[PDB]
């Protein structure tokens, strides 16, 4: 072995506040696979035993050593995460004194390629010779630290124009908030419509042209909020005694995606039926089971009161104190739709078996045959999103398999289901080929208790809602546009009130698909950490082209259900739940802590916030956070409806434990280490 | 973000042809998990605002900068693969100009830890202080460098223990082969046997125990041999339609290991019985059947060639021309094994569904629950052995996972069918509760075939042996003790011979479980590349007492036939089939090589030997591996026996292939590369 001395040292962004712009060599579409090949021909275009010195093996470039390049410049940041570089660029410097001029090569590669440790994914090289070179590549380096200079320059086609770009941007270098009533929506209206025509026509025309993203992205939305559409519909029919079908449930999602994309702000927001609206659904349905009122006119007063509610909600301009919520109460009720799709699934394996296996209605083949058609579909689902994160494959590549990851699974065990195993029959949803709800017959004292339904399921549309938009919101998303909470919230209210009046499912903001479709829709930055592909976003289109397709193809999906899309079998249904489960805890911090136990504190980067904050303190905060979980779970999936009914009202609750009572037991430093 | 510039540079291993070793201070068994408070306690050791300056954040402190160490020294290494970094230990520098006299501190920590990004297992940690500091820092790398001396230390209990043991290291640094006959034999015997006791008392006696490891790695060797030997029983029990029952092979693999582990060279290699084995035996049987010639005669024919020939081998030391064997034979030759494994099972599988789904004498859904049974097995024991290569897992966790997951899988699955479906009966392996077979009533036509047979299996076994035992004895393992090539084979010819007469099953070193227990016998050294761990063997025991031990426990596991043992049915042997198949292939360069088609050439690491070839050859030589391979596929794998025969000639005609044809086609500098 060799010793390596390696020196690490800040250099301060250079302040502007030139002839080597103009004299730098610019090389566009390197096509060369090594590093001694990129370096040969950026040093062949300065016009050779000068590529040798680049790298720690001077003196001895014919024997086998250690290939390591001597004198490089990337971006660094902190975070709780750890130290991030920037992977997409590295300036390489060299100062030789044979040369008698200072020489800058900026080198752009068809495609990433690894150069190192905390550089697998360079983009652009910048080679600086000198006879300082300090100077030179400082300034270099502060030009490319940019963000958006850099898909400026990627857009750039000849050298004229690289140079052209590098000169303009060295250049362009040098409470009682809820006393207005309706402030709030008017506010959201007057931002988001002007960008209307602009909303429509970002990527059709322009100097860019998104038209296959916009085609690819379109497929993605209508497979990814098809089948759940499906699934939920199954499940609700179950659950409702067939009072909402399949049909139904398409109809209905169809309907509010396409109003949503219409007329909402910031559509990116996906709408969808989800776990809890199904659990809260079989609450109502056993409330009128019990006290025989009428399913479909106590639904429709429950969604009345709702959306009255969601509208005072809208008009207050409550969403504001969404602001105050945090990261943890956020993961907890992912855990917690996670767990309820979960029991979902394993009810409804559990019912096949009990009504197959044990025949109490050839039936112990058809349960077993359930029991692996829905696990294979979750192994196959699983498999193919995770190919996603493997930084090995191409872009195109482990991009395609985590959009069509579901679907390829879906469609592969439908086939080894009804034609591999077609002489065993099996469940299947039901189908039986939209009439207003009778609001006006019902009584006074159902439309009480409506009314306090209504008021839990506000309460949780607009937790739900909130929180999602806040995550397609997020800052380091690069959302030019505005945001749009009020108007959104009153727009799902107006909906959501159509929906139930006709019997309708109702839906809301999807966590899952809306992140989901931001990334598609969006240009990143791969960046590789511990071996797997992470995504910084550099630029969102922010459509509504893609979710207006999606909604009017799922609306069409309505003509391919009788004889397509019943060869689906329930157990394929519950394996895309469970799929959608364990995908929906990718960046889970309170998995990732609760998996902690079963890990090592000292295996986690220097700067990760693990070993930072003292592993007591970790394991408090954990102890918290699943209490709070186990708790919700207790209420909201019991076998009791009146006490089923109320976990809507705890998801309001933990919003102020966690910003009163946890920074009174674990103190503020760590929360704000853990939750940042 | 900041810039940041890193420089890298050689330093020079220290010629040793001190005041400072004496001034050291050494800390033992540090708790501490993060960087900040391993440093203050180390500075603290001397007698605090010095620590701040050990990083790049120097002048800003308080403010949240990444946290960087300035000044590190690492030992790096160049291989194939890439720079692999010395991460088990690191050198800290700092020269400050307050300080009056040079300072050094050597902490050790209780745990690795990640220290860097090529720092993820350290646990020698060497701040120098200076008031030069590069004299003192490259001595200290010098000797750290070592990787036994790494170990010794570790071993050490006490400081005073430690700075002994670092003086006295600093002192102490300061053709025609084949024309004897019976010489390797002699050879070997001389050099293997002086060392029995030692053999016999590595871990029992002297300053290191390893009773505790001997226990485990026996436990390990015990489940392994049995699981696959029982899988191997009930095949060969398919295949000879009870001629070789599940019993004959448990009992003639405990007799065949406790006589390789008893009175062998080099004990560490496992005898198996293996799927090449397997084929052959069925080759035997489907000659014996079509000729009308006695089973049992004809195979103890064939064995007593194949062992007549295995000792003309040994005796004229024809082992050395395998030191002309290369890792693509090697590595086509596993991938083979792998796919007829993967063959068993699906016949397996397919007579399963013919016989019960198809009722060709409930039968779907026994023949579902296989199916699902022995995909469940697949998939739970690679998840356990997977979790293997987990960077962020206790060592221990880890290491019991590696141990433990398919014993635990076959326990779990066999549970899953056998009580929690117990009302779907299925197929279970023939159980008939071993004399000398009848040589003497065989024609001599029949000897005369039974000695060409015999002669391609003993091509086939010394291929394999041969095989096997480089491996084990790699120089990478560090194995003291000397090689015993042809003694080995000499006595793999005896006990088979001895063997064939009774009619038990053939068995030869088996691939995956030698350097297996090879490991599971060694201290390692814990590398993270890529997120994956990999390990650095430093220190084999190389002991009898695990492999003899092995043998009792799966001879008096006979005991446990009749009602334990049986309760695992055949899809759980078949997954076990289909796991070792998969996990045989770990560090497969072939199948590396064949799914780089679809993974990026760019995305590995710089001084990879994928980036370093260009991939026009790399994809030659896989496309010639690939075609070397189907043609083994398709002499070994046919329906007829007299072509299924002949698998052997060309495994042995591949290595004149590899060594005069490729490299007439490819680049001898490219074959180098990609081989090493």
């Amino acid at each position: 072995c060799v010793l390596l001395h390696t020196s690490r040292k800040y250099l301060k962004l250079k302040n502007f506040k030139d002839g080597f712009l103009a004299q730098a060599s610019i090389v566009l579409n390197e096509t060369a696979t090594s590093l001694d090949n990129v370096l040969r021909t950026m040093l062949r275009r300065f016009a050779d035993l000068l590529m040798a010195m680049l790298f720690t093996d001077a003196g001895a470039p014919m024997r086998g050593k250690v290939h390591l390049l001597s004198d490089t410049i990337q971006g660094v940041t902190a975070t709780v995460t750890g130290v991030r570089y920037q992977q997409s660029w590295l300036c390489i410097i060299c100062t030789m004194k044979a040369l008698q001029k200072r020489h800058v090569c900026i080198s752009r590669l068809v495609r990433p390629q690894n150069w190192g440790e905390n550089s697998c994914e360079v983009r652009f090289v910048i080679l600086v010779l000198a006879p300082t070179a300090m100077e030179v590549a400082r300034t270099f380096a502060t030009m490319f630290s940019d963000i958006a200079f850099r898909q400026k320059l990627l857009e750039t086609r000849t050298e004229e124009e690289f140079k052209e770009a590098l000169v303009h941007q060295r250049q362009l270098l040098t409470c009682k908030d809820f006393v207005p009533f309706g402030k709030g929506i008017r506010e959201d209206i007057a931002r988001r419509f002007p960008l209307y025509p602009l909303d429509f026509t970002d990527g059709i025309i322009g100097k860019n042209k998104a038209v296959g993203k916009y085609i690819t992205t379109t497929l993605f939305l209508y497979f990814a909020c098809l089948l759940p559409t499906i699934a939920f519909g199954s499940l609700n029919d179950e659950n409702t005694d067939g009072a909402i079908d399949v049909q139904k449930t398409i109809a209905g999602q169809s309907i509010g995606g396409l109003l949503y994309a219409l007329f909402s702000g910031q559509p990116l927001v996906i709408l969808l039926t989800t776990a809890p609206l199904a659990l809260y659904i079989q609450v109502i349905r056993v409330i009128c089971d019990d006290y025989d009122l009428d399913f479909n006119s106590f639904y429709a007063w429950t969604g009345l009161w709702n959306s009255f509610f969601l509208a005072l909600y809208a008009f207050f301009n409550l969403s504001l104190v969404m602001s105050l919520f945090k990261r943890s109460t956020e993961e907890i009720i992912a855990l917690f739709i996670s767990i309820t799709f979960v029991l979902d699934a394993v009810k409804g394996t559990v019912k096949i078996f009990w009504k197959y296996y044990y025949g109490h209605y050839s039936g112990q083949a058809t349960a077993v045959l359930s029991l692996l058609i829905m696990l294979g579909t979750l192994w196959l689902g699983y498999t193919l999103y995770q190919f996603k994160k493997s930084p090995y494959l191409h872009p195109c590549v482990r991009e395609i398999l985590s959009d069509c990851a579901l679907p390829i699974a879906v469609l592969a065990f439908s086939l080894i289901s009804s034609h591999g195993f077609r002489e065993i029959e099996m469940s299947k949803f039901r189908y039986n080929p939209f009439a207003m709800a009778q609001i006006q017959s019902l009584s006074l004292r159902a439309v009480s208790g409506a009314m306090g339904l209504g008021f839990l399921l506000s309460m949780l549309f607009f937790i739900e809602q909130n929180l999602v938009a806040a995550l397609v919101n997020a800052p380091e998303n690069r959302l030019v546009k505005g945001t749009a909470y009020h108007w959104d919230l009153l727009l799902l209210a107006i909906i959501n009130t159509g929906l139930s009046l006709f019997g309708l499912p109702w839906i809301h903001a999807a966590y899952p698909h809306s992140p989901l479709h931001v990334r598609a829709l969006a240009l990143v930055e791969e960046r590789v950490e511990n071996g797997h592909i992470y995504d910084t976003i550099v630029n969102v289109k922010e459509t509504r082209l893609t979710s207006l397709g999606a909604s009017v193809l799922v609306g069409l999906s309505l003509l391919l259900l009788p004889v397509p899309l019943q060869w689906i079998p329930k157990p394929v249904l519950y394996g895309l739940f469970l799929y959608i489960a364990l995908t929906s805890l990718d960046g889970n911090q309170l998995v990732q802590r609760v998996a902690l136990l079963l890990k090592e504190q000292t295996a986690y980067p220097p700067t990760h916030y693990i070993r930072r904050v003292p592993q007591r303190k970790i394991h408090y905060f954990t102890g918290l956070q699943v209490l709070q979980l186990l708790l919700l779970c207790a209420f909201g999936m019991s076998s009791l409806p009146y006490m089923k009914m109320i976990f809507p009202l705890i998801m309001i609750a933990m919003i102020p434990i966690r910003y009163i009572l946890l920074p009174r037991i674990i103190e503020a430093k760590y929360l704000d280490v853990m939750d940042a």
